[PDB]
């Protein structure tokens, strides 16, 4: 049939994009589309009306009404019209028809976005941590315009309005300083490509209602700057110097001037020695450079500057900066560098609440996902309860998500495909982005309706009836509890210093404090409860148990694993689309189940070892041995499941990875390597037992 798309109001880039998305989606569903503004032609019509203003009240709001063959979309701003068209397109995909239900809606969280890291699995030669110039050699994908469009369209589809680029020192790839011409860290040809890609990225983001934000760490200078002056690129023990202050102030002023719509996300770390130096750097170097740039542009607005809480005293920094610059946003990790709970609490919740209490935008950062690497994860139930806690426990009104896994190896997942081919994170992790977007838009959605929604999404992706597709949801929601529960109850850290899914040594259960556990982790990252060492000590001292108990958690986790496997195994014979991906999701569920069993058996071994330390009964060490053997049988099966299907587990392939073992020079990033260590663990344990009897 013939359909009119009628764009009224002053034509803006976002109204044009909205109308073109609607046109393209109508044509895909087989309609003929007339784009017209003529009363004489305007037969079946959709009117896109963009309103002028309406202030914070109506930010990103749309109204859809229908009277028979006519549909009216009112967008309160450019994002609103884009989201109104999204609502129609979502309805057109779910039905197959232009029978539209009226909707009036607007997002709960005011910034909803994801990050890409201009980062790699290992350091570049001559460079320290986080230091990567923007070059085609390091980041060929950064220069791929077709890849950017696919990424930005995924962000619009999930109603995300913010994209963050993470880099240690981006300025020396992006701006030239006449006072420090030698500082530039890329050749002229690459400098011109970087300018073009920034102009492309900001233009394509802008028409999609996406705020581009450049993240930078401090204090870091370019390699050629450092070599010119005979100094280090970065040194936490190096105090603020006038020279480095001037370079950085001018770098920041140049960036503001050259890329006037790009936000800044400031980390006052990890190369600043003290909180007083954090404040001094932010208030006397960065803010003056931002003000310098705005003054060059003749701008009297204060666009938002975003400040991380990470490695600083965020409240102390904001309290000092607010007199100089009013428009400050905060950001703080949701569960440190992992995803552990939808019941956060404790001292880290109090940092959230104190930043939330400034009455600005406080951004929850779902950061790094150390405990999820590298297997598929995207539990609608877990993500919904987490966003609810972001509101109810943290007072966050905004969301920043990392990639679900494999942050340091963008744009690919850790999957090993048959071809030598790499799997795209955008393709694999579609439900991660979709779920975070969905709940950031609206957290309180009826759970029975959400089950129907997700059953249909999974069913459509795999060409399975919604009813059969319920097994895909169950696999995600059962498997999704495993890495969060095990890390919070037995982890050394929520940091990427640990790679949970490579497993743990029995010693890390028996003597966890040897491996350095920081205050705040156990106190913040889930329900109150007992470590295995605490549980066993209380058993011997006949003290009552309180909270989340470790033997309860390993029991729940093996049930999660078995239920995930049972669910996903029911659908593989049925999938008519994306079958090869379904086979990889099936394999990931078998990985989680073998992982859970290996973990279960090793914790039970550790309990016997702790019983020996308290009571000195040798029978306890004899009981531990067959449990460590069953642990190794499950871990051996996990190696067989990962051998042909994963490149590695941790994407941060450096000596900063300590748990379960050192990751120096990219070693011990595979289950195969860890099986060598765990065999030796068993042989060494049996030797210790023989020595103690003799
Ligand atoms: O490795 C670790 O344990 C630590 O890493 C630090 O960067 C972080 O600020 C801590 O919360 C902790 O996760
Ligand atoms: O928050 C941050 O920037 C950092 O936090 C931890 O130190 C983590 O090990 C780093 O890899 C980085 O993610
Ligand atoms: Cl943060
Ligand atoms: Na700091």
């Amino acid at each position: 049939p013939e359909v009119n798309v009628v764009m009224t109001g002053d034509m803006t880039t976002r109204l044009a994009f909205a109308g073109e998305q609607l046109k393209q989606a109508l044509v895909e569903k087989g309609y003929e589309v007339n784009q017209t503004t003529d009363e004489k032609e305007i037969k079946r019509s959709i009117y896109l009306n963009l309103l002028n203003d309406t202030t914070k009240k109506n930010k990103e709001r749309f109204d859809i009404s229908t009277k028979g063959k006519n549909t009216y979309v009112t967008g309160y701003d450019g994002n609103g019209i884009i989201y109104g068209c999204r609502e129609l397109i979502d309805q057109l995909d779910q039905s197959g028809t232009m029978d539209f239900k009226p909707v009036s809606d607007a997002p709960e969280m005011v910034l909803r976005g994801a990050c890409i890291g201009l980062q790699k699995t290992t350091y570049l030669p001559g460079h320290a941590v986080y230091e990567y110039p923007y070059t085609p050699e390091s980041f060929p994908w950064f220069y791929d315009k077709e890849r950017w469009i696919k990424y930005l369209d995924m962000m619009v589809e999930n109603r995300m309005n913010s994209l963050y680029l993470w880099n240690g020192h981006p300025f020396a790839s992006l701006v030239k300083l006449k006072d420090y011409p030698f500082a530039l860290e890329v050749d002229e040809e690459t400098f011109k490509k970087n300018e073009e890609m920034f102009s492309f990225l900001t233009t394509e983001a802008e028409k999609r209602g996406i705020f581009v934000i450049q993240m930078f760490y401090n204090i870091i200078v370019s390699k050629p700057f450092a070599d010119h002056y005979g100094i280090k690129t970065q040194d936490r023990n190096r105090p603020i110097t006038p020279l480095i202050s001037d370079y950085t102030r001018k770098s920041v002023a140049a960036f503001i001037e050259k890329y006037p719509n790009v936000g800044l996300l400031v980390c006052l770390g990890e190369a600043i020695g003290t909180y007083e130096e954090d404040v001094e750097w932010f208030t006397k170097t960065i803010i003056p450079g931002i003000k310098d740039g705005l003054k060059v542009l003749g701008r009297t607005d204060e666009p938002p500057v975003l400040v991380r809480a990470h490695d600083t005293d965020c409240k102390m920094v904001i309290d000092a900066a607010l007199p100089l610059y009013k428009n400050l946003y905060t950001m703080h990790k949701y569960n440190g560098s992992s995803l552990t709970t939808y019941e956060p609490r404790g001292p880290w919740a109090k940092i959230h609440k104190d930043l939330s209490s400034l009455g600005s935008v406080h951004i929850s950062n779902v950061h790094i996902l150390a405990n999820l690497e590298p297997w598929r994860w995207s539990s609608p139930d877990f993500i919904q309860k987490s966003v609810k806690a972001m509101h109810s426990v943290h007072g966050a009104n905004a969301l920043h998500i990392y990639p679900q896994a494999n942050y340091w190896d963008w744009p690919y997942t850790a999957d090993k495909l048959a071809n030598g081919e790499r799997e795209e994170q955008v393709y694999r992790d579609w439900a991660w982005y979709k779920a975070w977007g969905r709940y950031a838009w609206k957290a309180d959605r009826n759970r029975l309706e959400e089950i129907k929604y997700w059953d249909k999404q999974f069913g459509d992706f795999y060409g399975i009836p919604a009813e059969m597709a319920d097994n895909i949801r169950i696999a995600y929601e059962e498997s999704g509890e495993i890495a969060p529960k095990l890390l919070r109850r037995f982890g050394i850290t929520e940091g990427n210093r640990q790679t949970l899914l490579l497993g743990m040594f029995m010693s890390q259960f028996v003597n966890p404090y040897k491996y350095t556990i920081h205050y705040g982790f156990y106190e913040s990252c889930g329900p109150g409860g007992e470590k295995l060492i605490e549980y066993v000590e209380k058993e011997w001292k006949k003290q009552p148990h309180v909270g989340e108990l470790p033997l309860d958690i390993i029991n729940q986790v093996i049930e999660h694993g078995d239920k995930a496997v049972a669910a996903i195994d029911k659908v593989v014979s049925s999938a008519k689309k994306n079958s090869d991906e379904l086979r990889r999701l099936q394999n990931d569920m078998h990985c989680y189940r073998e992982y859970a069993y290996a973990f279960y058996y090793k914790v039970k071994a550790a309990q016997h070892v702790l019983n020996y330390h308290w009571g000195k009964n040798m029978d306890e060490l004899d009981k531990a041995v067959p449990l460590m053997e069953e642990s190794l049988k499950h871990y051996t099966k996990l190696v067989d499941l990962t051998k042909d299907t994963y490149l590695f587990a941790n994407s941060m392939q450096t000596a900063q990875r300590r748990i379960p073992i050192g990751g120096d020079d990219g070693n011990n990033k595979t289950w195969s390597e860890m099986l060598v260590h765990y065999k030796a663990e068993l042989y060494n344990f049996k030797e210790n037992i023989e020595m103690l009897k003799d």
